[PDB]
């Protein structure tokens, strides 16, 4: 929960187009107007949770599905601006889904 914006307290105008005229000085019309998107995936390992399972005869376990290491490709979009080459992120797709260890422990007896 770290993704969070702040656009609610800034000049919400953001005009850029008071004229008639085209400033365009390209061969036909760029290829979009965001730069280059690259990727690159971060490791994205799994993490066994520990959930009461009242169906098992207490202090039972229950592999329902082990937990894999996952992976996730993510896109960046380096744009070259005052001679230099930023990287970051933006969109990227699930590449590798970590898969989840699901284990259900017996529950305990009354706490």
């Amino acid at each position: 929960m770290g993704s969070s914006h702040h656009h609610h307290h800034s000049s919400g105008l953001v005009p850029r187009g008071s004229h008639m005229s085209l400033d365009e000085n390209e061969v036909a019309a760029n290829v979009e107007t965001r730069p280059e998107l690259i990727t690159r995936t971060e490791e994205i390992p799994f993490e066994v949770i520990k959930k009461e399972n009242p169906n098992l005869p207490a202090g039972q376990e229950n592999i329902i599905t082990a937990g894999v290491k996952g992976e996730r490709t993510h896109y960046i979009s380096v744009l070259t601006e005052n001679g230099k080459t930023t990287e970051t992120v933006l969109d990227s797709q699930v590449t590798k889904e970590v898969i989840n260890q699901v284990v259900e422990v017996g529950a305990p007896v009354t706490h």
